[PDB]
């Protein structure tokens, strides 16, 4: 009859909307590999369709929710019950099918636990971070980082509204900084419709429904760093702490990036720490430190979370995504 999609068009106080400097992990190349074996990205456009998971027990493989609901967090859903889904697992080393009968929290917990049971490794898992580095100057330009017009000050429970949007120091730089475990990728719907019974997709008209199409699992982490130190200075620290060898659960940074971030006033948004299902935002090196210190193997176990997603959208399943512009 017709299809509506709604994608929003999120306009930046930025200069350049791209990372300044990023890196890519072996083992997210070969999870990509995985992926395709089996955008506008300019400096003043750029479109967005990876979200970072602000609301951990609503992000899992087949939920369906209104797409003006996500920003704030609502995550308003659309229950309407589905068709069975089909999703692959891409691995460094394998790629594996699972079929989830009824989308849900547990079904995708339950159908990760058997795939990592299943999954292939080759070789050791690295455990470096891959990261994406970008200087800043107002904090909604971390919208960039979670992928989406998220409340940056709510977030991280700080005044950004009016001259407070400004960073207060010379120098801003954030980052987002990932391990990977796996994705996972739900199939195009059997009958070209999510829903079990068709016509309720028409219910959903005014809805504005998306479905979570894409789920990357591992632990991740966004930090904004202000420092008095030049952006060259507090990038080269950032890196440092990074890519630091760690022995003996102590992160060997050299000592004068160390001083930089300690100096600086650092928050870090956390996906996958140890010990929670939650997000956490901490203040400060040590936490941050604490972070990447104990960033260590996937295990059936222990496989990371949901820290980023795609969604689709149900009337015509194309990608549901932001566009960021500059101005
Ligand atoms: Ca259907
Ligand atoms: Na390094």
């Amino acid at each position: 009859n017709s299809s509506k999609v709604l994608n929003p068009n999120v306009t930046l106080p930025a200069n350049n909307l791209l990372y300044d400097e990023f890196f890519v992990s072996k083992e997210s190349k070969l999870i990509e590999d995985s992926r395709n074996n089996k955008l506008t990205t300019t400096s003043s456009t750029l479109t967005s369709d990876q979200i970072v998971v602000t609301v951990p027990q609503k992000t899992f493989i087949g939920g369906v929710y209104n797409s003006t609901t996500l920003d704030n967090l609502d995550y308003t859903p659309i229950s309407y019950p589905l068709d069975p889904i089909t999703v692959s697992y891409s691995f460094p080393s394998d790629f594996i099918v699972d079929t989830i009968e009824r989308p849900s929290l547990s079904s995708m917990r339950a159908s990760v636990f058997k795939a990592m049971r299943a999954a292939n490794f080759s070789g050791e898992q690295s455990l470096a971070f891959d990261y994406n580095i970008k200087q800043f100057s107002y904090y909604s330009e971390l919208k960039i980082a979670f992928g989406s017009n998220v409340n940056i000050g709510k977030i991280f429970s700080i005044d950004i509204s009016g001259s407070n949007n400004k960073i207060k120091r010379t120098t801003g730089v954030f980052a987002k900084f990932t391990q990977k475990n796996f994705t996972i990728d739900m199939d195009l719907p059997a009958d070209g419709n999510i829903f079990k019974n068709n016509s309720d997709l028409a219910l959903t008209n005014g809805k504005n429904p998306v479905y979570i199409s894409s789920v990357t699992y591992g632990r991740l982490g966004i930090i904004s760093i202000e420092s008095n130190a030049s952006y060259n200075e507090v990038n080269f620290a950032l890196k440092a702490a990074l890519t630091a060898g760690i022995v003996n659960g102590s992160l060997n940074i050299d000592s004068n990036s160390k001083k930089i971030l300690e100096e600086s006033d650092l928050s870090v948004y956390l996906v996958g720490g140890r010990g929670t299902d939650a997000v956490q935002v901490i203040k400060g090196f040590a936490g941050f430190s604490n972070f990447i210190v104990n960033g260590g193997q996937f295990t059936p176990e222990a496989p990371g979370v949901p820290i980023y997603f795609s969604a689709s959208h149900a009337s015509d399943n194309s990608v549901y995504y932001t566009t960021f512009t500059i101005d």
